[PDB]
């Protein structure tokens, strides 16, 4: 959904 998820 144009979604993005990142670990920081």
């Amino acid at each position: 959904k144009n979604y993005k998820q990142f670990s920081v």
